[PDB]
DNA sequence: CGATCGATCGATCGATCGATCGATCGATCGATCGATCGATCG
């Protein structure tokens, strides 16, 4: 399930699904989908059978809401109203508010004629004195960004942040598994104490920041996975 | 009218501080090792 819909203190429930023939290889890890399928179980505790889904069909606003948001676009003070709306509990700080607003929208994607892609994400570093509500600014973004992941520098790892390869005990096969920086694909991630994380985690971030990709080379397999984070 | 003695200038040694380099010891992050328990195939 979506981590945004998961209240704190809970790990999102994971469910195994199977697809065959033309429905295979449509979705990679980190892709948000809508599922139509059959709920069932199969043996693989005392009698704890592992649930699984036979996939039948996967897909991946109100008219008045469109007019409501179009009216919001037509507001003469739209930019300043939204600027004030970002963390209204805090005072002043208009410039940092406005940059974070730019973070929410992000840039527009462009593709070179040679096939390369320009990174559209806007990444901002807060580098000031302690006690300036800089931690609170990240927390508010987590509650406004539809796709939001918040993690600390200390309690994170390159395998935890980026992708990893692990064996699924349900089907006894090695699966490619995404991480925190993979879940936040197509959204915004809030990392705190960025200075406190190790260089290897930073190095993996460099590929994500400047190429929107994560390259995995573990055990005896190599792969590259995109991450528009 | 020469005489006593008080007060300052420059040579000049020396001694006290500054600073730079170099040697030495301690604080600290990374590489390495172990373990245990899961499956895979022999
Ligand atoms: N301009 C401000 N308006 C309101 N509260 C503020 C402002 N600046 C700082 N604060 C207070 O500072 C706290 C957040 O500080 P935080 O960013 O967590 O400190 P740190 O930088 O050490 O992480 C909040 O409790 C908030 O009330």
């Amino acid at each position: 399930e979506i981590p945004e819909l998961v209240p704190v203190g809970e790990m999102p429930r994971n469910l195994t699904m199977t697809c065959d023939r033309y429905l295979t290889n449509k979705v990679i890890p980190g892709t948000r989908v809508t599922i139509v399928g059959i709920y069932s179980i199969y043996n693989s505790g005392v009698a704890i059978r592992t649930p699984y889904i036979k996939i039948l069909g996967i897909q991946s606003f109100t008219e008045e809401e469109e007019e409501e948001f179009l009216q919001l676009s037509r507001n003469p003070k739209l930019y300043e109203i939204l600027t004030n709306s970002i963390a209204p509990s805090i005072f002043g700080n208009e410039d940092i508010k406005k940059a974070i607003v730019c973070l929410l929208m992000g840039g527009s994607k462009k593709i070179l004629p040679d096939g390369m892609r320009l990174r559209g994400d806007i990444n901002v570093l807060l580098l000031g004195d302690p006690g300036t509500a800089k931690s609170q600014l990240l927390k508010f973004v987590e509650k406004v960004s539809p796709i939001a992941v918040y993690t600390s520098g200390k309690g994170s790892s390159a395998a935890g942040l980026t992708a990893s390869v692990q064996r699924d005990p349900m089907t006894r096969e090695f699966y490619l598994e995404g991480g925190a920086m993979v879940l936040a694909d197509g959204g915004v991630v809030c990392i705190d104490e960025f200075d406190k994380m190790r260089d290897e985690d930073r190095v993996a971030i460099h590929e994500a920041m400047e190429q929107q990709t994560i390259s995995i080379a573990k055990a005896g397999i190599t792969t590259v996975l995109n991450s528009r984070t």
